[PDB]
């Protein structure tokens, strides 16, 4: 009923070298040594002990910490050992708490960057002629950038589009109707004459003057950009919005909606 | 530079119904109504306001709470508004805390379940004759259930094995060597005479008497089961372990190493 270094190591999923190591340092020592083979032998009573020694290591308690507990008799006392552990528990809770306080201060600092980014978003003025776009429309005042959801409805189907004048760039078009809903469209510039994939439309973006803003960030943060633009950015440059169609401009600089390194040009029609 | 319900709703990704709603309740009322179309029109100065109303909603602040704030002047006061929010922030921290306190108490209870399960793990005695097993062998006193790792090394290769006498059941065999290492093997019972997939072995489990323990739980918890077995479960039944080969027994009752619903018979050779 005595166990070998190998049976012990097995049931605890450790290597026999560890158990040798523990023997040299007098931490966990075998009840005896094989008198005809020099092997180490352990009693079943030692199992629960190795179990605690190993329980400490899973808590990253350094080995010598452990050895000190062995030496001063605290490892083999359920009360002292418990004390050691609550102390370590306490430290862990604190280190966690401390970092939480940091994530808040960090959360705080990210916001401040947003006002900074928006402060640096300068208008370039430009006129562009009418042009044609084919893709997936959505007529209607809907909540969400369920457009983030539209784009993901549109991406599997993009390949279907013949006649792409420049497949490197795409558009997130929003048109106003006097009725008051917006008509959004995700698409690609295509020459007239090409066929429209089933369930797709062809939209004509009229000739317009624009203020172009380079949104440098995430697609969900696009709405914030629009908000600044319409609350003050235009005015601050004595520009007036014109009723018309605006669009998001996606080219090489765009690398995914959730990717903070994506730029997107915002084409705001003006007077 | 007045915006429509439609441009407003878009740049905030909400539906125009929401803006109608906010107007009827007097919460967010447009600066005017279209006199030739009865439409609603908003000033760019209302953007930041709608912005905060909506920020509250993202905090699940109910709408009526919000309307209360609007009514009692607090909503338009950066100081009162801030106070409202720290209050709410406070509540959230408390609710989180409370639940942590419960996770700990829950952790404690899970542990107590373990001793209970081990107490109910009864030995059934059984003799089985020698039998042959084919699979992937590991020689050597290794740490970790890198046996968890062996099984996942072995599984892509299982299909290769011809002559499987009973593919429903596999074995996790551990054999002891005089030098004290253990020799582990994951495999299937296969009749003699069948060829051995390259890099695989054929191990012979000798005829033995066993105590069988049904481990009901997770493969990582298998080691604890072994620990109970050799520390006292055998003694309590006046059984004595015999030097030999033990094995884990996987049949239908086994549903995967991570599934708390798996059972595994543990075959412990005895006198
Ligand atoms: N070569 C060697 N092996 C060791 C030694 N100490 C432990 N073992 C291994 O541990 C098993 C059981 O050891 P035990 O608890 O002393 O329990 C032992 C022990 O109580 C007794 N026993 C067997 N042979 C001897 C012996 O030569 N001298 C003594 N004093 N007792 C023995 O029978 C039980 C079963 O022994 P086994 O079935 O042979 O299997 C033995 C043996 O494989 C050692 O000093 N030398
Ligand atoms: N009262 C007190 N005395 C301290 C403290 N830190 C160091 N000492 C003293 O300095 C000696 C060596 O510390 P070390 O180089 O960290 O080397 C230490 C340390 O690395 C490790 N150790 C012992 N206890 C603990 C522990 O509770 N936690 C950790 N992380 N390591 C420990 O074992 C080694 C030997 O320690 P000792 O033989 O006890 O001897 C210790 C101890 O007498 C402390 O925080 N409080
Ligand atoms: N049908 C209708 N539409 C409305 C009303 N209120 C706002 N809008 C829409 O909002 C846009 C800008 O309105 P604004 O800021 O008053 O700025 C307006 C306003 O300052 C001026 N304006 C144009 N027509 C009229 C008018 O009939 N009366 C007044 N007082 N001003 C007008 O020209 C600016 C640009 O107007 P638009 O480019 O046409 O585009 C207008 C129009 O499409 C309304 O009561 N009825
Ligand atoms: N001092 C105080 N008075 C309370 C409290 N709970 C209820 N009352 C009183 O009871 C009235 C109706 O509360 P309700 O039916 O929960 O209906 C409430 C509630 O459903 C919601 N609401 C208002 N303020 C808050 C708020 O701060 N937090 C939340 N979660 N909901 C609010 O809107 C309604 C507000 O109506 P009121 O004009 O405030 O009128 C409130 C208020 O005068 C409280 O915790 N503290």
């Amino acid at each position: 009923s005595m166990l070998t270094i190998g049976q012990l190591a097995r049931i605890f999923e450790i290597s026999t070298k560890t158990l040798r190591h523990y023997d040299a340092i007098g931490l966990f020592v075998p009840a005896r040594t094989g008198s005809d083979n020099g092997y180490r032998y352990y009693q079943p009573e030692q199992i629960e002990q190795l179990s605690r020694i190993l329980a400490l290591r899973r808590l990253d308690v350094p080995l010598e910490a452990i050895d000190r507990l062995k030496r001063d008799g605290a490892l083999d006392d359920p009360q002292r050992l418990r004390h050691f552990l609550q102390r370590h528990q306490h430290t862990l809770r604190e280190e966690i708490s401390a970092r939480q306080r940091l994530l808040a201060e960090l959360d705080r600092t990210l916001a401040t960057l947003a006002h900074w980014r928006i402060r640096n978003m300068h208008a370039r003025i430009v006129e562009r002629p009418a042009f044609s776009v084919v893709g997936m429309e959505y007529f209607g005042s809907a909540p969400g950038d369920t457009i983030g959801q539209l784009w993901e409805r549109f991406i599997p189907r993009e390949h279907e589009i013949a006649g792409k004048h420049d497949p490197e760039v795409s558009y997130g078009i929003c048109a106003q109707q006097p009725n008051g809903e917006f008509h959004y469209v995700a698409g690609f510039e295509v020459q007239e004459g090409w066929p429209v994939p089933e369930g797709m439309v062809r939209f004509q973006v009229p000739a317009q003057k624009y203020a172009v803003f380079t949104h440098k960030g995430t697609a969900p943060q696009i709405a914030e950009s629009f908000q600044a633009i319409y609350s003050h950015l235009l005015a601050e440059r004595g520009l007036e919005p014109k009723a018309g169609v605006d669009f998001e401009y996606y080219d090489q600089r765009f690398r995914g909606p959730l990717d903070p390194n994506s730029q997107v040009d915002l084409y705001i029609p003006i007077y």
